[PDB]
């Protein structure tokens, strides 16, 4: 995250930190047994890393288990990133508490202005390269369809929405992706692109949560 600032610890508990020897996406918990990530964070071993802040640290209220079953969405497109979306079971269900805590899916999709809080362990420069230990957060306004698709001509899906803003300096970046975008209580976006990080008008773009709860509940429902 560019631009953001240091989340209270623990304040974001449904945010999980995927490793595998190290950091490299994150996700969200949405119940005791399945994260949902971007398919472009796919690898085939993963540990998942629930109720950190400091990552570097072991500081005592973590859970760490692993995945059992990775299910990327059969549409998923690696060239336009248009179902960019990945669920996890994990091999043990997290158990629940102040610090590990699940988010709401989305019960419609958002207006534009709505305020949602952006939240992860990415890089953190617009020039350069420092990877975080404490989680960061970031607030951002949904902008509209016409504002995202004018930044991206010919490239915005309708699975897609831009989050952030036009100026240039706030974003998510490396490292944040498969991370939540959470509005009014509920998961509206997962981190998935953009062109660069934090460039005036390319703000990031978000897989669209709200085209896929049938998906999500199905899913979980068949395995
Ligand atoms: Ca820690």
């Amino acid at each position: 995250i560019v631009g953001g600032y240091t989340c209270a610890a623990n304040s974001i508990p449904y945010q999980v930190s995927l490793n595998s020897g190290s950091h490299f996406c994150g996700g969200s918990l949405i119940n005791s047994q399945w994260v949902v990530s971007a398919a472009h964070c796919y690898k085939s071993r993963i540990q998942v890393r629930l109720g950190e802040h400091n990552i570097d640290v072991l500081e005592g209220n973590e859970q760490f288990i692993n995945a059992a079953k990775i299910i990327t969405h059969p549409n998923f497109n690696g060239n336009t990133l248009d179902n960019d979306i990945m669920l996890i079971k994990l091999s043990s269900p997290a158990t629940l508490n102040s610090r590990v805590a699940t988010v709401s899916l989305p019960r419609s999709c958002a207006a534009a202005g709505t305020e949602c809080l952006i939240s992860g362990w990415g890089n953190t420069k617009s020039s350069g390269s420092s990877y975080p230990s404490l989680l960061q957060c970031l607030k951002a306004p949904v902008l509209s369809n016409s504002s995202c698709k004018s930044s991206y001509p010919g490239q915005i899906t309708g699975n897609m929405i831009c989050v952030g803003f036009l100026q240039g300096g706030k974003d998510s970046c490396q490292g944040d992706s498969g991370g939540p975008v959470v509005c009014n209580g509920q998961l509206q976006g997962i981190v998935s692109w953009g062109y660069g990080c934090a460039q005036k008008n390319k703000p990031g773009v978000y897989t669209k949560v709200c085209n896929y709860v049938n998906w999500i509940q199905q899913t979980i429902a068949a395995n």
